[PDB]
């Protein structure tokens, strides 16, 4: 029962779609198909669908378009054939990415890019990552090619594996006593439970940069004191741009970021 | 709304015309008609000086009210007052989104009035909506339209520049540009000393809120004490004061076009950090700030209305040293 | 910590002693073994060494009194210094006096000629503080900021945000806090928000309070990718909403004091009269009289 | 123990740079110390010194990439000890400035003519006398004296040039010279993620820089390579025709950095700056932090700077070798 209309839209086959936990009258955000735009061209969907004539779109942060709320892709607005409305919210993907991996970079590399990107790292940076399965896998892959060094806590055995073979340059369980507070220069947390917080706020030198990308609890505390004297700061960071997409798509073509890809949906994986 | 209306379209081989028998288009999906409110009028001049088109309605300062819209269109409806952004961006490229949507490749050579159609007409056919901004309520179209340049180039270039309250900067040139220049720098607070040759321009800059004004600066002044240096004027004479005058670490914005090349000295350049910051017209973003300004009070552009049929006579006046009501 | 026979101190080569001319008197209500961090005067004698300043130079103190050798210093953010937690001028180290001895003259700022050693002495901190915040949160003539608490600080930050071109709206419980913010120049003054305005549509909101209730209003009405400057400390620990911080992009800042060249700037706004701090002077002597008075709830000059 | 006389290579304007051998070496002072040098680097500009009248004062030691050790120390030093391993930070700022204060030590007013090296007695000597310990950057254990003196300028310029442009791993840079600074600009922006095409009129650096990790190296760019698509463009050349270069390339507002200083002035097409709001940042030396995060990026083997080494004596025929573009990378000297 498919669409079909064209007229300032566009028609994308779709090759990968990835796959909510939360969340659970529209087809269900992770999208990479085939057709500014001419036939045959490959193209991943940007899941935040702004609308391109806002302040926030215009913008540079058409991430958290007003006007777009309940309107992203598969999440307000898993299919054979999708009529994409606003084609500026697409990005090419580059010859030698296949359509899989462009599916999986959509938001599982895209949302920890664009918080990287927000918390400037670079080569001179001392990061702490907390949870490392889809969002904080890809993490250590984008902070890498920041040149950031890459500490990695996470509770599970496997993920503290994987987190080693992806680059981490340290990975705890917990903290030793040897690392002394208020040394990182950015805290990402992926798990944004109240004591995975307070290990980033104790951790967090001054100046520095606590990322709460996770959505583990509906509320968090700080201690003002602290966040006050040392001068922190909390950014919230949702999801990714569409020049976003762009620059993640660039880096896994040049194999700086691998994600890790694998419709039985009810027993990351594309 | 009419089927045909009368405007003044520019060709390459005959110059610019009066036609009364033009077209009104329907809008597409994702498409909307303005009714022209008010269109301003020295760059239509350049033309005369063989400069970006071919067969375009001109006018690149536009006010007017949305007339009809297509489908998908959902941030504008019928009667609300816009202001066009000269620029005209696809809104698809990184540029654009991007907050860089004055430098767009795509769209050179389709910027209102200056390759794509523009405002000397009675309904315009905007392409991309994106490139519009709300004119508030207590803002005229005149003046909303003799802002679309004037004040959003200059205010483009001080927003660029990072001017603050502790800002000390030095304007060279206080004509058109220069004197909305002044305005806008004073609502940011900034202490702000203006140099001009002209004597009229000098009273005019102290009158429009210049802290101080000069035929040239005295030895007094220090070298290397402003933070920002604009000019207006850009040749390289006014180059060389910016030069010498400018802080370390402080910019120079060149924003008129006096001379093809400017030079600069590297040594100085370099040991001291200066900045040199090449600025283009301006975004919809700003055209939204300078509107702002504008309905506040701030600014006050200054504005002489007439009809468009007018339009042949004040262009022979301007090109022998006002905005146009369709 | 009381009042005739103090010591007065010989610079050492890096060092020089400071004749205080006057000295601000909350913070000090509220290190071990002289008092007084909002300190202006004039160089008395330098040592050996110093290069920036000489004898007769008018300087006010930026309280934190950065160590000037690590990377936060280096830096140009001298004011979150871990070397000098407990070295703070009057607060830790050594303006309640006559001559003060200052390790370390890079946190000195120089006073204009046409400012008073009173107003210099009263903008080290209650015009500093929320001059350091405006300034973080990059406020410019397009911003339409909240700020809740109109006193000391969040009159001065009235100003200072005027000084910057926004449109300010303040809230504050007391009358006679809402009259003074009136006549300082905010665009709006109310008790409660009304209902006709919009959640989600402010730049930034600086909260000079700090409570609870007052973080979530920051929080109900700053626009996406807006700033919350949390500078009041009427709370050990704040909470916010994850969902909405993270979705809307918000962002939290934290701010403590001012750094050197900031003093630098008030000094330049407080000399071309953009701020017009509020201040009564009184003989240093009568410090305890004035000590009371305050805590029953002025600058000094020795 | 510590000699009472040494010897050194002294600049004058009216003879030039001559060796001296009855230096005086110094006592510090409380707030000093003296350093023994270990490597001192020789830099194009102590050719634009000698050479070309850039004038930075007269009569001082040269020698401005200095790697050495703590041999004293004055009554109130206690950050330092003997023995300590330290580079110097070429500004010597005073500390106490807005500019010092700051972050940006690099450009302060009182420090001008007081450079290590040009105005300030510098590293071509045995012992030099600092007189604000303050510019110095510890060298971390696993870092050679002789890359560290490489690393005070041929690195620390370069990685000072790069942060300010905001390089980042979606940055598609040009670089113009891979000499001393060219050569490790291109390793410190690969450290920083971006993709990276480097032009030398020389074969020999060509052929280096290739070595070095550059994405791509040409002689001139060729056809395929789109004007107005770099991100950013680094000269390290600075003359006018390299500086044209710059500004075909360069993309719409994309940043020009003229780092090398090959002409006193250069010029630059103000419609094209204008239109497409084209960016030149001037760029001096670096700064202290700047220093200490140069020795981490070469301690943790991301910059690998290409150097070797000879004895303070033979530096009058090295100068004539980099007069003559004679050899690739940096030579640094052992007193
Ligand atoms: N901000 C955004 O735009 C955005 C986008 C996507 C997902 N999310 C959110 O990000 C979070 C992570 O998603 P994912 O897909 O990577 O999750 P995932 O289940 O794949 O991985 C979670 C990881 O957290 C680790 N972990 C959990 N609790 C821990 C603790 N207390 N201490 C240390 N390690 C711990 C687990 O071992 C696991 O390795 C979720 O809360 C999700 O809702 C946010
Ligand atoms: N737009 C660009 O902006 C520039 C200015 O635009 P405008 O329409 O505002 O120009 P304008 O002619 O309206 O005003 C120019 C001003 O510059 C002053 N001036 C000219 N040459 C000068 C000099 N050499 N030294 C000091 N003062 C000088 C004049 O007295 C006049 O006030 C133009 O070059 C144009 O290309
Ligand atoms: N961030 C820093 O570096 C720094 C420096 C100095 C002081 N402070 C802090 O700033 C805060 C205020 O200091 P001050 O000198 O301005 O105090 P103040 O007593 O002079 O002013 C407080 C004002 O807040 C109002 N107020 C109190 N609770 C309120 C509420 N729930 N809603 C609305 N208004 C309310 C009061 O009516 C009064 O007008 C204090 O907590 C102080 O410790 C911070
Ligand atoms: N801005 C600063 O703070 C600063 C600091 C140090 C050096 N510099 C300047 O940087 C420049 C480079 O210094 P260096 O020590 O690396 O020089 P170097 O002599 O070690 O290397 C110069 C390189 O440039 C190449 N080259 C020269 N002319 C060229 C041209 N026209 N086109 C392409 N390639 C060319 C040569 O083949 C050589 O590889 C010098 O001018 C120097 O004075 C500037
Ligand atoms: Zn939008
Ligand atoms: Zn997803
Ligand atoms: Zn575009
Ligand atoms: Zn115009
Ligand atoms: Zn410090
Ligand atoms: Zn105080
Ligand atoms: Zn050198
Ligand atoms: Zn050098
Ligand atoms: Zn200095």
């Amino acid at each position: 029962p498919v669409h079909k209309p064209k007229a300032g839209q566009l028609l994308l086959k779709v090759d990968a779609v990835g796959l909510d936990l939360h969340v659970i009258n529209y087809v269900m955000h992770e999208i990479a198909g085939t057709v500014n735009y001419k036939v045959g061209d490959r193209v991943a969907c940007v899941g935040p669908n702004g609308c391109g004539g806002c302040k926030y779109c215009r913008g540079a942060i058409d991430n958290v378009c007003k006007n777009a709320f309940g309107d992203w892709f598969g999440l307000g607005y898993y299919q054979q054939y999708l009529l994409v409305t606003r084609p500026r919210n697409l990005s090419r993907i580059p010859d030698n990415v296949s359509a899989d991996v462009a599916a999986a970079s959509t938001d599982a590399v895209l949302t920890p890019y664009h918080a990287i990107k927000m918390a400037q790292v670079s080569p001179t940076s001392n990061i702490l990552l907390i949870g490392a399965g889809g969002l904080g896998g890809n993490a250590i892959q984008v902070a890498k090619a920041f040149g950031a060094k890459v500490t990695v806590l996470d509770k599970k055995k496997e993920a503290r594996d994987q987190a080693k073979k992806l680059g981490a340059d340290a990975v705890y369980e917990t903290l030793p006593e040897s690392i002394s507070p208020g040394s990182f220069s950015a805290c990402f947390d992926f798990v944004s439970v109240q004591a995975t917080f307070d290990v980033c706020q104790k951790y967090v030198e001054p100046k520095g940069v606590i990322m709460p990308v996770g959505l583990g609890a509906p509320n968090l505390s700080f201690n003002l004191g602290d966040l006050a004297l040392r001068e922190i700061r909390i950014l919230g960071s949702f999801w990714g741009t569409t020049n976003d997409l762009d620059d993640v798509l660039k880096l896994v073509s040049e194999g700086k970021v691998k994600p890790v890809v694998r419709k039985e949906l009810p027993e990351r994986v594309v």
